[PDB]
RNA sequence: UUACCAUCAACAUGGAAACUUGGCUC
RNA sequence: GAGCCAAGUUUCCAUGUUGAUGGUA
């Protein structure tokens, strides 16, 4: 079906994108695979190899290295007898004609962004990573050896308006500095202790090589070892490191005395992958530059570009491409005539949500924040607090005196009813004091109904472990405070409000909601959290609405060992979700909705043929149950930006503007929401893919239940990019897979422990 | 870990095309 | 000859995560 989302309900808004409409006049593509016999690889050579050959090839090539497109339908395998140019051996090249590609293809999809990469190339900016920077308008920072060069994220994609350049203004810290000169400087900082001072810097490290323009995370530094020695390519060749830069790459390196990184394949190739530090040069803000705050502050004020700037940026790379006579007949070449200003169309504006609490019941304004209009009334469900305990080791004593006096202060007119902790000071700072003096408090009271505890500076393993009691050994609600967030009274009000907003939370409290037209409806929030370090210990949240007026949460978490499977894992997660929505609402749901996190393009035919089948081979364990399902896909980070065309210049997008035309996927009912309000930089909505509706729900009540459940996230009082079910599973995922490693509490599943 | 939002640095996963290798295979 | 599966390389991409800076509440 042809995707015709666009209603009549928001405004309209002139959003100007980060879009560019190339018009292709192709006829005939044919793809072809070289075959360079002696395995020359520079990306660039190659292409000044089949540069040389304008006769039988053409003039236009969209050529990337390995393969070649021609629109003249050479014949089916030829050979060729080309020359390096550098040390002297001729070079025999092959065609093979892989491949015949129709105009209008999604498979000239990587040929159109070939011959795009090639057209930058045409604008002399070079690649790094996998976006095209330039080094002309570059800023440098010389007291920190560092460079930002203001560049383009683009690539050519085929969306519902057709064919299109995204072009993110994406900016590169290029770091001057090489790792050769920063071991010559560690080298002139210490004699004796440089080796192990390299170790400790450059392991886990991770640098780029710019000639094949490649990152390589440093596994060791291997100092036996220097380029003048001899490796093996991979066709069994012994070849020395300095031979192969000046013939595979054309390189002369300048050192030969050079040592070499090793770097490792994990989740294991078993190829040690050596690396020249002479072309190896770091990525990232250093260590001297993180204090500063004259260099991190012209840095933020660079790189937090506005929509005015974002748009003049790509404005300026199409002068560049239209100015060009050598890009533009690139372009032309090919059929693919560029727009010469970026692509803008009217998406819409969703209305305000009136927020409701126990007796007020408010329209949000346009920051759709409401800090103060929360503190100043009450919650709809305020549980009252009486017997807790307050831990603290004598230094935050002061602080913690306040932190209590600003909450009997402000439980007035948040609704609590605030008695006066134990003042547990503890004889010793360490972490297993603090857990005995809680255990002691509890283990002789058990009318105990919170334990907060005040934590000297950045101290992870002793909230982890304070957690790791709390909701899993002993089911107490638990707040953890540090001493700099209580420290000034300059922000201690409104810190003590969204404290005591957080107790309200973690007791079965209700804060806040909204008017919801869908009736028995039965939300779900899944994010697969996945874990780099526990050997693919997955760890999946859920998080499910049990109440009819959609204000609890009942959470469970399923572990995924090695060789297992996401789906009996959901099978026990959304059993238990309707066993305790049947206990509680004494009904069953006629409308179950799904919010996936983080799925891929590749996967996402996946989750809908293969995982959803069984979500709904779940639902016949029930009687006759059978309710209609609505599963979501929800890509936060992406790289399409919303502008707003005021009579002036381009600013950022108001709060709440969907997108369903011209930039959604061709195979699925996407849209694109800005729901929270944003005040550094462009706006990046968020991708909301519908995999399956069961509902027929249209997109006019779909993005209006997604815009109202981002509203619903109690942790802030105000819109957040995804819904707060996402965002309650990846808060519970993360606390049980990085900080629990285990199953929670029956009981403390019951409310919203993990805030 | 009082939160949310921006952008940067990196990692990990997955998809499509082409090619190569190894098994089957009609 | 055609087809299936597994692994790898090169192109194009997409998504998540961790840090670090800012902002404001
Ligand atoms: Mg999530």
């Amino acid at each position: 079906e042809l995707l015709v989302k666009q209603g009549s309900k928001g405004t309209p808004q002139s959003l100007g994108l980060n879009l560019i409409k190339i018009q292709c006049h192709n006829e005939a593509v044919y793809q072809y695979h070289v075959t360079f016999s002696p395995s020359v690889e520079c990306k660039s050579m190659r292409f000044g190899m089949l540069k040389d050959h304008q006769s039988v090839t053409g003039n236009v090539t969209a050529f990337d290295g390995s393969i070649l497109y021609l629109p003249v339908k050479l014949q089916q395998v030829v050979e060729l007898k080309s020359q390096r140019k550098t040390d002297d051996a001729e070079i025999s090249i092959k065609i093979q004609l892989t491949k015949i590609l129709e105009p209008c293809s999604d498979l000239c999809i990587p040929f159109y962004n070939v011959v795009f990469r090639r057209v930058m190339k045409l604008l002399d900016m070079k690649l790094v990573g996998r976006n095209f920077y330039d080094p002309t308008s570059a800023m440098v920072l010389q007291q920190h050896r560092l460079q930002i060069w203001p560049g383009y994220a683009a690539s050519i994609r085929r969306t519902d308006g057709g064919l299109f350049l995204l072009a993110d203004v994406s900016h590169k810290v290029i770091r001057n500095d090489s790792v050769l000169d920063v071991m010559h400087a560690i080298y002139q900082q210490n004699k004796e202790h440089f080796q192990d001072e390299c170790s400790k810097l450059l392991v886990g490290s991770i640098v780029i090589t710019r000639y094949n323009n490649r990152t390589y995370r440093i596994d060791d530094v291997d100092w036996n070892k220097t380029p003048k020695d001899s490796f093996v390519m991979s066709d069994g060749k012994e070849i020395t490191f300095l031979e192969y830069y000046s013939k595979n790459y054309g390189i002369t390196v300048k050192e030969d005395d050079q040592p070499l990184l090793i770097h490792r394949p994990s989740e294991r190739l078993k190829g040690e992958i050596l690396l020249l530090p002479e072309l190896s040069f770091m990525t990232g803000i250093p260590e001297k530059m993180k204090k500063d705050f004259r260099a991190m502050k012209d840095l933020t004020q660079q790189i937090n570009l506005s929509p005015k700037q974002h748009h003049g940026a790509l404005e300026c790379l199409l002068q560049r491409i239209s100015q060009n006579e050598t890009a533009s007949n690139e372009l032309t070449r090919w059929g693919l005539s560029l727009h010469k200003d970026v692509h803008k169309i009217e998406g819409r504006l969703l209305p305000m949500e009136r927020i409701n609490l126990r007796n007020t019941s408010f329209v949000t304004s346009e920051d759709l924040n409401w800090v103060k209009e929360v503190t100043r009334d009450a919650s709809i469900l305020t549980i009252p607090m009486h017997f807790w305990a307050l831990f603290y080791p004598k230094r935050a004593m002061d602080q913690a005196r306040e932190l209590v006096n600003m909450l009997e202060k402000i439980a007035g007119p948040i609704g609590m009813r605030i008695s006066p902790p134990a003042w547990v000071e503890l004889k010793d700072d360490r972490i297993e004091t603090y857990i005995r003096t809680i255990q002691s408090l509890l283990g002789v009271e058990g009318k105990i109904q919170m334990v907060v505890c005040i934590i000297m500076g950045t101290r992870d393993d002793l909230y982890g472990a304070i957690k790791k009691l709390c909701c899993v050994q002993s089911p107490v609600p638990s707040q953890v405070i540090n001493v700099r967030t209580i420290g000034q009274p300059t922000r201690l009000r409104s810190v003590a409000q969204k404290i005591l907003l957080q107790m309200n939370c973690k007791l079965g409290g209700e804060l806040w909601g909204v008017d919801i037209p869908l009736k028995q409806l039965m939300v779900i929030g899944m994010d697969v959290y996945h874990d780099p370090s526990r050997g693919m210990r997955s760890v999946v949240g859920f998080v499910a609405s049990i109440n009819l007026t959609l204000t609890k949460w009942y959470s469970r978490v399923v572990f995924q060992m090695p060789h297992q499977e996401i789906v009996d894992s959901l099978k026990l997660c959304l059993v238990g979700s309707l066993k305790k929505y049947y206990e509680v609402n004494h009904c069953l749901p006629e409308k179950i909705v799904v919010y996936r996190d983080g799925v891929s393009d590749g996967q996402l035919k996946t989750v809908a043929n293969y995982e959803i089948p069984q979500l709904q081979k779940c639902f016949e364990a029930f009687d006759n149950y059978h309710p209609k399902m609505v599963v979501f896909v929800v890509q936060a980070k992406i790289s399409t930006n919303l502008y707003l065309a005021a009579p002036d210049h381009f600013v950022t997008p108001s709060p709440g503007t969907v997108v369903d035309h011209t930039i959604t996927s061709c195979e699925w009912v996407d849209f694109y929401l800005l729901a929270h309000h944003v005040r550094q930089g462009c706006g990046i909505p968020t991708h909301y893919i519908c995999v399956l509706n069961t509902a027929n729900l249209s997109p006019d009540h779909m993005q209006r239940l997604t815009f109202k459940l981002c509203h619903m996230y109690w942790n802030w009082p105000g819109t957040i990019r995804v819904p707060a079910p996402c965002k309650y599973a990846h808060k519970l995922a993360f606390l049980s897979g990085q900080i629990l490693h285990h199953e929670p509490a029956i009981q403390l599943c019951g409310n919203l422990f993990f805030l």
